[PDB]
């Protein structure tokens, strides 16, 4: 029922957006169909974990506070699609960076990026035009989107000096994860589920914010290890962090426990496309027992997670229910 | 006094934004300075016509409706910087399209584009946190930004079929100008000057919208002709519309009055980098007396402009004052 509902509201949002273009923005049918396909292609086909989390939070809060039900849930669905569309926007932006007379496909990818983000505003202004929370929703949403762009800057410049391994530390790794991933993937759906459920000021936000960061950290450490050690046809992509000299959990953990000569061997081989240099890096990570340390690190985070939901439940018990479901996904 | 005031508020907005990053988003000094320079580089150095227009409207409405003065004017200044930053955002987006291992400059240009847009939200949420109009301001602003991205799509795809000269018509040329340029360059500063001056529901918006479109059309026709006929060191750039096969005023006007063989000669030579093909196009435009028709066309638009402000003044006389100043710039 959650997914079947989420997908129906998608059709509803899509038809409003495309009818709006045709009726209020003078769009020809050829371009409407082109945008219907681009929307389908960029917004559909993931797991919808961010979007469904809004619904899950919402349903858990109408069970522990008729017509308010179906409206809060519909609101929840539109909120989840705002996050999915924002996610679509970020993935188009990432594609432009690596994909490369006016190049009309790059022009259209830029244009797609702008439209996907504006669509989050358009669907909110329409479907929440009459809700008292529209303005708070907008600001919290805009602020989390800013946070993400700030975290993208931290990430993309982690190996340089904005006009290098000094920023390859664990606290900075956590800064990158917090801003680039945790705020919009974990905190934002939780917060939107509370906004549409009217229950915003009823929760310890500090513990909530703390839990979102920790879950994103757990998720990203596993992600970093799989990028390096899960082979492509099992990972789903070609893992590229070593070539791209990412500030990954493996890299910052290796630097803390490597010998001087090893660090020199790591520094000489990192950030290179050459297959033996990447293999040398994997060899070093292996010999440092990083996949051993991976298990322990996640365990400790899980304990902080498995224990931090309980504070949250002392004053907001239904919230804590969905936060555990979100955590079970991670 | 307007510009001296506009520039002071810039310093005020910049320091809030950069202190916010340092204090609330964990930013290191090296990156703060990097972003201070990027902001300076992208937002400063134009003519500030959009931004000052907000001030001009505001001052004209406190003269025909002490403490409300200096606050409405400050609000006006922040509104003008929102539009200048949005303009900065669009120019970075355009640069990415033509400017072209992870390419860190293209990554940073994408990132710059996102930050410039988020900054318009951040400065509004801060400086207007307590104004009753924040939510209306946001929505009208978001909607005009959507309009612009819709007009960019119209523009970039005017010579193809989104998955060709049929869309080279005058009504479609006006659609492109309306969405891509007029709404954010002419209508948006007028509307924001009214919002901060509380005078929104006091004006005939239809005549206002009609005037903004017409002024943008006037401005863009002149722009199109200069792109083709003003030599570079006098224009400021290398005019490129013929190579880029733009749906320009010259092109759609030439197609209406060319002979069959000429249209074939135009169609064979348009959208090419080769210098003689571009010269052949300029030769055709010349022999069709397009710079003759240019003068008459602008004259007729000017008459529609020079006459449409008067309707507006019958019910909103102070508004009409600034609209004439904006028109005098064009
Ligand atoms: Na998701
Ligand atoms: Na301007």
């Amino acid at each position: 029922m959650p997914m079947q509902m989420f997908m129906q509201v998608y059709d509803e949002i899509q038809m409003f957006l495309l009818e709006e273009l045709e009726l209020k923005f003078d769009m020809d049918p050829n371009r409407v169909r082109y945008l219907r396909k681009m929307m389908d292609t960029t917004c559909l086909g993931g797991k919808y974990n961010r979007g469904l989390t809004v619904i899950d939070v919402a349903e858990s809060l109408l069970s522990l506070s008729g017509a308010r039900r179906k409206r809060v849930l519909h609101d929840a669905c539109v909120c989840g699609w705002m996050i999915e569309f924002l996610q679509a926007h970020y993935l188009v932006e990432d594609d432009i960076m690596d994909n490369s007379h006016p190049d009309v496909t790059v022009q259209c990818a830029i244009n797609d990026g702008l439209l996907l983000k504006s669509w989050t505003h358009m669907m909110a202004m329409h479907f929440f035009a009459d809700r008292p929370f529209l303005q708070d929703l907008l600001c919290r949403f805009n602020r989390v989107d800013y946070t993400t762009a700030v975290g993208q800057l931290y990430d993309v410049t982690s190996m340089f000096d904005s006009n290098d391994f000094a920023e390859f530390t664990l606290s900075n790794y956590k800064r990158i994860v917090k801003y680039k991933t945790a705020y919009y993937t974990y905190l934002l759906p939780l917060v939107m589920g509370l906004i549409v459920s009217e229950a915003l000021p009823t929760v310890d936000m500090g513990v909530t914010e703390e839990l979102a960061m920790l879950m994103g950290e757990y998720f990203q450490v596993q992600d970093d290890v799989m990028d390096c050690f899960t082979p492509p046809e099992r990972l789903g992509k070609v893992g590229t962090d070593i070539q791209d000299a990412k500030c990954s959990w493996l890299a910052v953990t290796f630097l803390a426990k490597a010998s001087s000569a090893q660090v020199a061997e790591f520094k000489a081989n990192y950030g290179s496309g050459d297959s033996e240099k990447v293999a040398t890096v994997r060899r070093l990570y292996e010999e440092a027992d990083l996949q051993g340390d991976y298990v322990a690190y996640e365990a400790a985070v899980a304990e902080q997670v498995k224990e931090l939901i309980e504070k949250l439940r002392l004053c907001s018990p239904g919230f804590a229910a969905s936060v555990e479901t979100l955590w079970g996904k991670t």
